[PDB]
């Protein structure tokens, strides 16, 4: 019984943990793909420049 | 927060003062016409003359 509880403490549920692994490393491909979307607008303020 | 506060200190708007750029450099040209139409008229007062 206490190692159980134990476990209950500890155990990682390794499908909701690697669910949300694989969840946080799309959000950090995702943010980079905001970057790389909002880096592109001063370019057309040079187009407003010429 | 206080980055976007200061780029709404800091921050040009490049297409407002593009346009502005663009109308005082196109003023500098008109007023520069006006000299070019000014200076016309003293060559009629020597017609007056002879």
């Amino acid at each position: 019984n206490l190692t159980a509880a134990e476990s209950r403490i500890r155990d990682v549920d390794m499908a909701k943990e690697m669910s949300e692994f694989t969840k946080n490393n799309i959000l950090s491909q995702a943010s980079q793909a905001m970057l790389a979307q909002a880096n592109q607008q001063p370019q057309n303020v040079l187009q407003l420049l010429r």
